[PDB]
């Protein structure tokens, strides 16, 4: 092939200050709503830093302290003035539990209420991905079934949008998905997802297909375009799935996915993220020795590039239901602002992971009388045991512990507030101003070829 594939096609490893230079002005904040933007940014970003007052603390050596500690006991004023594989596994459960809601998704199930009290939604995620073995793509199968029921059931007709929903993983359900052929997929796992969908559709809750590697975007497309014609399926908008912004193709995968909605009559639920394999695409494309990379090389980029994917999903609230997903205060402070004014819950909704988002969207989903911004936050809920972890929890810890992720930056206090928050499209003038040309490559990552 179609047109708008074709274009998917075309741009899947363009050259980047090419793509860069495309997306500057769909991404451009205009000047009124860059101030409000920034405003905002700030005063999340302030909030988030200083939650016990970590700044004004700040604000004002050891050895003097335990001395005024100590001073400081004695009761009375007078008298005072006067006077290796089982290390990697256990260090890997210590750092994830924070990532983790429950090990069963009935214990998961149970810990909802609290946040969904005050206006959260989730999606529950069964850990596990990259089956090796029929057995082993059958067992998720057969755990994903089971956590519908359980989901489904604690939705109680509360629908796509309010009530829980459910991720899945397409390497989970077909055995060495990473390198399958496109007909052995379409007569083994799709009867699998087009299965797990119609029970989703029974429940009325979301089922949202999750973005993996790049190599399985085109089939993972496939997979889709066909889900989205089940005549079962007709008029039920719950179909979700999503895209990754530091990808090259993530705009020509929106005019595809317009497209979509608009032929089989519907409304997809869309969600945005800028993608967490980053590490492993570059990698992978270096090994290749390919023309150049599917994703981008400067974390400023990507930014940019959700920006303009994000104005994109905004423009066609009749054929896209955008999930905007980060933890990023800029990030969220220039959709919010994007959004327009006269906002309506099912115009969108933000989303974040579990064990990372909790303090930024403690000031975002509530009442305003609160203090709060009023826009509905959807938490993204790992479910599984110890065996189910590691895959996630590295992608965790390369988000968390990269110098470029807002997450790590936020706690890096040398570092002020206005540089945190600085305009992504801003930025990327700046450099290009500095370099002679828009959108260079990472100075230390050189094309596969050198
Ligand atoms: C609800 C939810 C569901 C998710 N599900 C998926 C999913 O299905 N598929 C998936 O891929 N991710 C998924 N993620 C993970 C998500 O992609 C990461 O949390 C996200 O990229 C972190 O972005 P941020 O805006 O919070 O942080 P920011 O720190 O603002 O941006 C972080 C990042 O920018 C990108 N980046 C880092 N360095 C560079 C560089 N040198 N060049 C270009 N880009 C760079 C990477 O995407 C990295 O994650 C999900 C996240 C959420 C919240």
């Amino acid at each position: 092939q179609s047109v708008s594939r074709a274009a998917i096609t075309a741009a899947y490893r363009r050259p980047e200050t090419e793509a860069v230079s495309m997306l500057l002005e769909q991404a451009r904040l205009p000047q009124p709503v860059a101030e409000q933007a920034h405003k905002l940014a700030y005063q999340l970003a302030d909030k988030l830093r200083n939650q016990k007052n970590a700044s004004g603390r700040a604000g004002m050596g050891v050895a003097l302290m335990c001395l005024a500690e100590a001073l400081l006991r004695i009761p009375d004023k007078a008298t005072r003035d006067a006077l290796i594989r089982k290390g990697v596994d256990m260090a890997m459960r210590l750092m994830g539990e924070q990532f983790v809601t429950g090990e069963t998704i009935a214990e998961a199930l149970a810990n909802a209420r609290k946040l969904e009290e005050k206006g959260f939604r989730y999606s529950y995620d069964m850990l596990g991905e990259a089956a090796l073995t029929a057995a082993d793509a059958q067992a998720y199968m057969v755990s994903y079934q089971q956590a519908i029921h359980a989901i489904g059931k604690a939705s109680n007709g509360r629908g796509i949008y309010e009530g829980p929903g459910i991720s899945i993983k397409l390497s989970a359900l077909h055995p060495r998905y990473s390198r399958a052929q496109y007909d052995r997929v379409m007569e083994e796992l799709y009867p699998r997802l087009k299965s797990l969908t119609l029970l989703a559709r029974q429940y009325d809750i979301g089922i949202n297909i999750d973005a993996e590697e790049s190599d399985r975007l085109e089939i993972s497309l496939d997979l889709l375009e066909k889900l989205c014609f089940e005549p079962e399926l007709a008029g039920w908008n719950g179909i979700g799935f999503v895209i990754q912004a530091y990808q090259k193709r993530c705009p020509l995968v929106i005019d595809y996915l317009i497209d979509l909605a608009t032929r089989s009559r519907r409304r997809l639920m869309i969600r945005l993220v800028k993608g967490a394999y980053w590490d492993s695409e570059i990698k992978r494309a270096q090994m290749d020795g390919l023309e150049g990379y599917p994703v981008y090389t400067r974390k400023v980029y990507t930014d940019v590039s959700y920006l303009a994917c994000a104005k994109k999903l905004l423009a066609v609230p009749n054929l896209i239901y955008p999930q905007f997903a980060t933890h990023n205060a800029h990030t969220l402070a220039a959709i919010y602002q994007l959004a327009g004014q006269n906002y309506y819950p099912g115009q969108y909704e933000f989303q974040c992971l579990h064990g990372m988002g909790e303090p930024l969207y403690e000031q975002v989903t509530g009442k305003v009388a609160d203090g709060k911004l009023n826009r509905p936050c959807r938490i993204y809920a790992p479910v599984g045991t110890h065996e189910t972890l590691l895959a996630y929890l590295v992608r965790r810890l390369l988000e968390n512990g990269a110098n470029t992720s807002f997450v790590n930056r936020i706690a890096d206090t040398s570092l002020p507030l206005d540089e945190l928050v600085a305009d992504p499209v801003t930025a990327v003038e700046k450099l290009a101003q500095q370099e002679g040309q828009t959108g260079l490559p990472h100075p230390k990552i050189p094309l596969p070829r050198d």
